């Protein structure tokens, strides 16, 4: 649900928002602890 809700919660469709929210996301995941968590 965290993943989730940090997808587009937080049109125009432009380059100052399409690079940002991917960054964020990455971010986000990368915060999950991808490794370890996908054997998991």
């Amino acid at each position: 649900k965290s993943c989730h809700l940090e997808e587009g919660g937080e049109v125009e469709v432009s380059f100052e928002e399409k690079e940002m929210e991917k960054q964020r996301l990455l971010y986000q995941q990368s915060r999950l602890h991808t490794r370890g968590a996908a054997e998991m």
